[PDB]
């Protein structure tokens, strides 16, 4: 009974207290009245509590003004549940108030009164309400769990299935209301594209939408590139082809990956996901908000090179440094504008992370929101493990995860692709 695809034939939210932020901005005008997500970083953010973050306006407020931009026909709002026990378990930038051990507090005290105020909107037939489903939590049950260069904090969740029961506990609770329409976070291609991620990755995602009286039928689809840059398609770079010899898997950049880009990555998520046992009239959303990789860099066609690197390197709109580099990220630019299916299996591109948002502070910077100082969003980080012993690739100056960022938002709106 819920529509096939939330975003079809709807009005998109204006997000007042993201607009206000990107319009202050020199020419942020352009793309102030565009749809991005609301983010409910915090239990305070869902009654609203004036923060950097979230600003004056909580759930109830964002879905009154929700109805009032409806006039009356089909408009369609994001909501970003993100407020996991041990959230973001191999990261410390968007860490949270929630603990490894509070998966209780999470069900009655963040879960709940969401839905709570949600059911309260459930006599409005044409407003939808897209759920996207904890960014950045069980694909690190898959990539940073034992081995070598995992954390405890995630071995820990996966033990004790905080994020499997968490997630399944959302997906019950918000699925059963009759406007609600869930999506999974499922990373990223540079995240799970390879062989050994792929296929585990799938089987935690089931797991989880069947965690906690939850069944597949409460899942309208997935979400990939959530606050990441992946290029949506690379026009000029082949996954499958080769350079004089050499195949493009056996570049530094590739590195045996099984994509180059997001929409060949979810298309191919989205078959493996129905053969696991979700719904064959899934679909899956990319995120666009910050992966345009447009401006003066951006290649205007493959390069003429016969060296594999090369050609690889000169080829790739993706131009960060390693795959892995997630925070800030220098000289990227914003994506395409959300748009209704663009492609077979794709119910939409969309703003999720809104931009000019930060992932992460470059530095310290004292705080209330359980968020400490990740390296990797420190322009001077050499790497590690996780990202090939590289260069971090992110801004500097920035503030905390989620505070306004100016200087990025400027250089997102320079390097709008397609221009603006
Ligand atoms: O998306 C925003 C989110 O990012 C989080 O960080 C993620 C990165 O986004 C993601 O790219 C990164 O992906 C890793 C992956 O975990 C590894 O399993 C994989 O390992 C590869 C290796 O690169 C190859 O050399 C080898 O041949 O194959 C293996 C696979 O078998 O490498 C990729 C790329 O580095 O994982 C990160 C999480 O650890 C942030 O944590 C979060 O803050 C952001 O919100
Ligand atoms: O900007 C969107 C979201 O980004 C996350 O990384 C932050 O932790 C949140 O506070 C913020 O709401
Ligand atoms: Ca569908």
């Amino acid at each position: 009974e819920k529509v096939d695809n939330p975003f079809e034939g709807a009005k998109l939210y204006v997000n007042p207290v993201w607009s206000a932020k990107a319009a202050a901005e020199p020419g942020g005008s352009a793309v102030a009245n565009e749809s991005t997500a609301v983010w409910l970083d915090r239990i305070g953010a869902i009654e609203g509590n004036d923060s950097p973050t979230t600003g004056s306006m909580g759930l109830r407020d964002h879905l009154e003004e929700a109805v009032r931009q409806s006039g009356g026909d089909p408009l369609t709002i994001q909501v970003v549940i993100y407020n996991l026990p041990g959230r973001a378990c191999a990261a410390l930038a968007a860490n949270g108030e929630l603990g490894p051990d509070e998966l209780d507090r999470y069900k009655s005290e963040y879960i709940d009164p969401i839905a709570d105020i949600m059911w309260d909107f459930a006599d409005y037939e044409n407003l939808r309400i897209v759920a996207i489903i904890e960014i950045d939590s069980l694909p690190n049950l898959v990539t940073n769990v034992g081995g070598n260069g995992g954390t405890e904090l995630c071995a820990y969740m996966k033990q004790n299935g905080g994020y499997v029961n968490g997630v399944g506990y959302a997906l019950r609770k918000l699925g059963e209301i009759p406007n609600v329409y869930n999506y999974i976070d499922a990373a990223h291609h540079g995240w799970i594209g390879w062989d050994s991620n792929f296929g585990p990755s799938v089987d935690i995602f089931y797991e989880a939408a069947n965690a906690s009286g939850s069944t597949v039928d409460y899942v309208h689809g997935f979400i990939s590139n959530t606050a990441n840059y992946s290029a949506t398609v690379e026009p000029y770079l082949d996954v499958n082809g080769t350079v004089n010899g050499q195949l493009i898997r056996q570049s530094k950049w590739v590195d045996w990956n099984q994509y180059v880009d997001e929409l060949s990555f979810v298309q191919d998520l989205r078959q493996a996901l129905i053969a696991k046992g979700f719904r064959s009239d899934i679909g899956m959303l990319i995120d666009t908000s910050r992966n345009g990789w447009g401006g003066p860099n951006r290649p205007t066609g493959p390069s003429s090179s016969t060296d594999l690197n090369t050609y690889v390197d000169e080829s790739r709109i993706d131009r960060r440094i390693h795959p892995g580099n997630w925070c800030n990220q220098a000289g990227a630019g914003l994506g395409e504008r959300p748009t209704v299916n663009p492609a077979p299996g794709v119910d939409a591109y969309v703003w999720v992370k809104p931009p000019g948002e930060s992932d992460g502070a470059s530095e310290e910077i004292p705080n209330d929101e359980g968020k400490g100082f990740d390296r990797m969003c420190d322009p001077t980080y050499q790497g590690n493990a996780r990202n090939g012993n590289n260069p971090s690739g992110a801004l500097p100056n920035a503030p905390i995860s989620g505070h306004w960022f100016s200087a990025q938002f400027r250089e997102l709106l320079a390097n709008a692709y397609p221009p603006l």
